[PDB]
């Protein structure tokens, strides 16, 4: 079975038996994905265990994948387990139950609820100044993940359910998910053991969160919202699968948020000019401090910048991945039925046939001046096509609308301590090894 | 495989394929041990799986497995896994670590090293009074064992190593070990799963709890004591078997110690005149409330027949087992290799042919009057022989040093949602199914 690219005449790095190419991971996912970019070209194949994944990085073989051959072909990602109750999650569901479970939840983030959820967040923002206030009084170094991710905690539970908390440090256990070496090594290279662990109620989720997850979301049914979308389409939905999802947003709702912040704001220190054309554009949009608007956040050009260079180099999605469901030939390349194709995302996010200095923190990339030369296949840190990530908009929003609210009020220097250069997590997920931690000063 | 005790014509339920007489254990462990011991007679035989466990209640063969042929024959429990780095915990070793090991610790707890922790342990008999005395001023019903493990917890944790906490609710994540179905019942049915999940790094005890305990150790290596007694005999015992066996005693330190109190007091609310006698003794060997020492622990007799009426009516063993690790005879009975010798102590706690109304509380069984009139091999709250509770003596020691102090200012009265009479826990473990709640009155 570790001959499939070998036949198809697709490159790769040599499998070795079953545990296929896993070893090229010990720099991580992405250094990977660079090397082999390099080292082979624009579409190569390689094995996670006995499962092939081919890599394209053909901007119309990529819109293929994700836009054109969504709903016949790859509709579905690589599968996830074990997961126990949470298989009814809308991002690992299936087939016709994620359709169903995906349009049931595309109403949640309109225009028109998003500015309802503008004077919502208006309250946490200034939240986020007075803690702030309290270590830039103090001349204290900030970790800024801490008090970013004690922010998205209290506006995605707002925006979704109704209950608020402030600062008590829903009590946001979300500390799970720990991606790693085993025992995710193991599933991975040796997959059939899944089915093992799935009968045994072991879970890759912890049990403490979720069965402090599963009662919590119970004392939310005080007698629109997320919440009040799922029981006015319920009146089939179990009473099981609207926790599964609300798990899935809350934790989307503080992870990647106050991560993406925190990035941001590491960009903006180890570049105090751009910061300051930032804060300049910040005050010409909303003077005395005036509260930020859904209509004032979209019109911050530059600071729409700064949101998508930070993201390109830091994509939280690393790659993009469709199971490819039955045969196909896909740009003049067969796809057998069973691989996994893969957007190798960060190594996309860097291929200097695309961007001039890509390592280099630049905004000017995506200015209405250059933004013509900007391919969206190459660049999708919220992937693309009818899959693509449903809180985009939403998350646009709450990132830059606590990007104006704090840099109306502080300004961001580096530490002794700051890892600079930042090392990125030589592990899975896209994190820092070192916390970001960056002196706050009051203006 | 499951034909066996058919072939030995030792007499037992009949085992279905697969699960064996698992399903027997519907109404818990001590129920089905009860209805063979009253089915079958005084040797029988069952399936847990493929497990074969053969159940003796006669006295000499009790004393053959647990004393005598201990050494040779039974040396070891049934496994236990899948456990990762705790397989060296003395409880779980095996053979010649075993024994290495026991000896390593038997020096713990001498009469000499006891009667040294005395004065340590009259510290935290106060604070227990003073948390009581609050929720006793304010008429709450009253957790017992939340009271009691937050006792419990202070004591361990100085005797062993040097550490105090007073009631900053080390801090006891000791919340695991939560045994009854799934996936329990996987293992023990179905027994080479335990290899899969060792290599794994699964572990039937939270990483959460291990990360916590493993690391809070290290702390303790500040430049006579337990941990003081295990680096003088390492100066070839590893860094990672200390904390190993660390966890052993703070588990049982707190769990057992808080139990077996809980349900002493249980026992001496339901029953006003037992309480009045037990507290006119106390104040008859230490009046004015006179400092218990441990002369006087050992010299209260009635003391002693309340802790052994209450251990006998509640067995935090329910069952001891030895694995027979090669063929014998003992006592004109057959045995193979493999087998698990299994001791039914909860029903032969009960056992009518032995104790007069066996369900009635009645501390006069252990008078020195009666005790003559007692098998020391039908009644083994801490086991017997080479392999018996190695913290007998200091927690026989504990609970009465707690018993006394308390006794001394408070009285023990039923409340309306004490649970009478208690059921105990249907599950595994010897606990009640509501927990234990009694109102506290000053004298
Ligand atoms: C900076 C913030 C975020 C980024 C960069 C991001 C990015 C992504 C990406 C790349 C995907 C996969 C898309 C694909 O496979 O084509 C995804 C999926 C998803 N995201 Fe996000 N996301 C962000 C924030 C959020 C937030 C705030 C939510 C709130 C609920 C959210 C909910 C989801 C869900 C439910 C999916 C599942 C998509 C599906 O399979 O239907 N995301 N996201
Ligand atoms: C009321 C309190 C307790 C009771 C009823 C009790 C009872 C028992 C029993 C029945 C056994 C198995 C004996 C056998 O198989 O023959 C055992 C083992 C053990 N107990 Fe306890 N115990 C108590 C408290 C403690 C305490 C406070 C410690 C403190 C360290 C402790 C440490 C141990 C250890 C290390 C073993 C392992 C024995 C071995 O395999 O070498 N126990 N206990
Ligand atoms: C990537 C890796 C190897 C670390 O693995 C996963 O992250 N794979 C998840 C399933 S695909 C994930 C989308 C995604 C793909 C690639 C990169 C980043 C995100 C997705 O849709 N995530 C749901 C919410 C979310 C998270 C982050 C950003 N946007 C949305 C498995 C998973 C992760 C975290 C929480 C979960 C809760 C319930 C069910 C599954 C969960
Ligand atoms: C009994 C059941 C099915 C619930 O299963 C186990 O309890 N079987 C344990 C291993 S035998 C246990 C002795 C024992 C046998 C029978 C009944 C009660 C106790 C033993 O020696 N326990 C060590 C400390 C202790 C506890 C209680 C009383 N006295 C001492 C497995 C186990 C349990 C709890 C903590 C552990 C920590 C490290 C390694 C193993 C551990």
């Amino acid at each position: 079975s570790h001959g499939l690219f070998k036949k198809l005449g697709i490159p790769g790095p040599t499998p070795l038996p079953f545990l296929g190419n896993i070893l090229s991971y010990h720099k991580g996912f992405c250094m990977f994905d660079m090397e082999c970019h390099k080292k082979y070209g624009k579409v190569w194949g390689f094995y996670d265990g006995q499962q092939p994944v081919l890599a394209i990085t053909d901007p119309d073989m990529i819109k293929t994948v994700l836009v054109k051959e969504c709903y016949s072909v790859f509709t579905n990602r690589r599968p996830f387990g074990p997961v126990g109750f949470m298989k009814s999650a809308i991002s690992i569901a299936e087939d016709e139950e994620w359709k169903r479970l995906r349009s049931l939840l595309s109403p949640t983030f309109t225009s028109g609820k998003l500015k309802e959820m503008v004077p919502i967040i208006a309250q946490y923002g200034d939240v986020l100044v007075r803690n702030l206030r309290r270590e830039a009084e103090t001349g204290k170094p900030v970790t800024l993940k801490d008090v970013f991710g004690a922010y998205s905690m209290d506006v995605i539970t707002s925006t979704s359910f109704g209950v608020n908390i402030d600062s008590l440090n829903n009590t946001k256990k979300l500390l799970r998910f720990d991606f790693l070496d085993p025992f995710f090594l193991s599933i991975t290279v040796f997959p059939f053991l899944i089915p093992i662990l799935e009968v045994l109620n072991i879970c890759v989720f912890p049990r403490e969160v979720t069965n402090f997850l599963r009662k919590s979301v119970k004392r939310m049914k005080e007698s629109v919202d997320f919440l009040q979308l799922m029981i006015d389409s319920q009146n089939a939905l179990s009473d099981l699968e609207l926790v599964a999802q609300s798990i899935i947003f809350i934790f989307a709702g503080y992870e990647t948020t106050s991560s993406v912040l925190s990035f941001i704001m590491y960009e903006l220190a180890t570049h105090p000019d751009v910061q300051q054309k930032l804060q300049e554009e910040i005050d010409a949009v909303l003077p005395n401090k005036a509260p930020p608007t859904y209509d004032t956040v979209l019109q911050m050009e530059y600071l729409d910048m700064v949101v998508n260079e930070t993201l390109r180099l830091f994509p939280i999605a690393m790659r993009l991945e469709r199971v490819c469901k039955k045969d196909v030939e896909i740009n003049g390349m067969f796809i057998p039925k069973g691989v996994v194709v893969m957007i190798p995302s960060y190594a996309l996010h860097r291929d200097p046939k695309y961007w001039t200095e890509p390592e280099k923190f630049l905004p000017e990339r995506f200015s209405k001046k250059n933004k013509d030369n900007i391919d969206p296949y190459i660049y999708t840190p919220f992937g693309s096509g009818p899959r693509n990530c449903i809180g985009m908009r939403f998350a646009l929003m709450n990132m830059k609308l606590a990007l104006i609210r704090v840099l109306q009020n502080f300004s961001f220097k580096p530490c002794k301590e700051t890892q600079i250069p930042l090392k990125l997590s030589l592990g899975g997920l896209l994190q820092p090894e070192k916390p970001v931690v960056l002196k706050v000063e009051s203006r």
